[PDB]
């Protein structure tokens, strides 16, 4: 239905309604935003991992996600921490004040954000949050630093992976 940092979304359920905000960046930088209110649920269907995303209003509530190896599952994972429109993702940016030029009539700030990370995730990732987790056979953890574990993971993300 549309497609975003290379992985096709499809809406599977919910709906939202989108509000302006101007939001503040790690680096204070302004942004105005289009945030999403309400319950979704999407698919994203990429060439090397596919993901179920469950969101509310800047909050990403659930993403389990499949992929061909640590890198594949990184980018899903990237993709959904923006498209999430969490505090913490905004937050995460840091350094060149890059989000200032106003050369385009319009320029897409969620666009904005997804090439910021695209860059280096390394902030985001560490920053993000982790937490225990429940022991679902064949789900399991994925650390900040892409590392699998059995015990703890970035919070709201599991790998479907025996
Ligand atoms: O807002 C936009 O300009 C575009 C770009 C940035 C993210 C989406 C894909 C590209 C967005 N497009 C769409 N988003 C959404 C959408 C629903 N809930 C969301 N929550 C957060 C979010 F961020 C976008 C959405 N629905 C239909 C869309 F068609």
């Amino acid at each position: 239905s549309f497609s975003f940092g290379g992985f096709t979304f499809k809406r599977t359920s919910g709906s939202s309604v989108k509000k302006e905000e101007e939001v503040l960046t790690g680096n204070l930088q302004t942004l105005k935003i289009r945030v999403h209110e309400g319950y979704e649920e999407f698919t994203m269907v990429g060439r090397r991992a596919t993901a179920i995303l469950r969101k509310a209003t800047r909050r990403l509530i659930q993403l389990i996600v499949s992929g061909r190896d640590e890198q594949s599952i990184a980018e899903a994972i990237i993709v959904a921490m923006v498209f999430s429109q969490e505090d913490c993702m905004i937050k995460a940016v840091r350094g060149d004040l890059n989000f200032v030029n106003r050369a385009n009539q319009r320029l897409n700030p969620i666009h904005q954000l997804l090439r910021h990370f695209q860059k280096d995730a390394k902030v985001l990732f560490q920053n993000w949050g982790i937490e225990s987790i429940d022991n679902v056979m064949g789900m399991i953890g994925i650390l900040p630093d892409m590392t699998p574990s059995t015990e703890m993971s970035l919070r709201g993300i599991r790998v479907s992976k025996m």
